[PDB]
């Protein structure tokens, strides 16, 4: 049934195709999934383990404590790391759905060699202090996992950590801070001024529609400056 399909897609790790396959096999509820662990991959098994926790909102007060821990532990690994918790949290929201950490380091640029250890050492330190409790998926530049505040215990929470080349970092912070409407409005203004902004770069685009090389960006302010917008504090980026 289509209701069952959409329900199953609420488990992280289960997409539409996976949900359709499960329903076809008579697996429709959380209890059904829990009775069929042998049919799940790791991402689905962990997403199921914390299904209830993951649907809870995260109070801002907890997000602050989570941020403070993450930034502190990162600094311990290497003081040259730069890390920013983005999303609606960065805009000052009173609650969050998850924690999205953007990470960079001067040694990692869009021209240097790939450096997955820059990410893995941070994940490992956060595991050592028992902040990160489970992994959903881990690659060379992106970690998707589970974390929990030190304790009555707190709910487990979704955390992503993304390793971004330094020369693309503040475009990433801008993009993942949003809001979606603010990003849309800012991209549109950039176009009026002869620029294209995406998750990675700001580039001039000439009258012939051809894009030039990425422009240097050392801060969010640089991006606002290129398109002649006054800097907007994240809390003022609802639109």
């Amino acid at each position: 049934t289509s209701s069952s399909i959409n329900f199953l897609t609420r488990v992280t790790g289960i997409g539409p195709s996976a949900a359709r396959k499960f329903v076809d096999e008579g697996i429709k509820t959380l209890e059904d999934l829990r009775k069929n662990e042998d049919k799940l991959n790791h991402h689905q098994r962990i997403g199921l383990k914390y299904f209830e926790d993951f649907e809870k909102r995260i109070p801002r007060e907890e997000m602050l404590q989570m941020q403070d821990i993450v930034l502190n532990e990162i600094k311990k690994v290497d003081s040259e790391y730069i890390a920013t918790v983005c999303g609606s949290f960065r805009r000052g929201a009173e609650s969050s759905g998850d924690m999205d950490v953007l990470l960079t380091h001067p040694n990692f640029t869009s021209e240097s060699s790939k450096q997955p250890k820059l990410l893995h050492r941070v994940v490992e330190q956060l595991q050592k202090v028992h902040f990160i409790t489970d992994t959903l998926s881990k690659g060379e530049t992106k970690f998707m996992g589970v974390c929990q505040l030190p304790s009555k215990e707190y709910p487990h929470r979704r955390i992503d950590i993304r390793l971004i080349p330094k020369d693309q970092y503040y475009c990433g912070v801008l993009y993942f801070t949003g809001s979606d409407i603010f990003n849309k409005n800012m991209r549109a203004h950039a176009l009026e001024k002869g620029f294209t902004i995406n998750e990675y770069t700001i580039r001039p685009r000439g009258r012939t529609g051809v894009a030039g090389e990425p422009l240097p960006v050392d801060s969010e302010q640089d991006i606002f400056d290129y398109i002649q917008w006054r800097y907007r504090e994240p809390k003022d980026r609802s639109e």
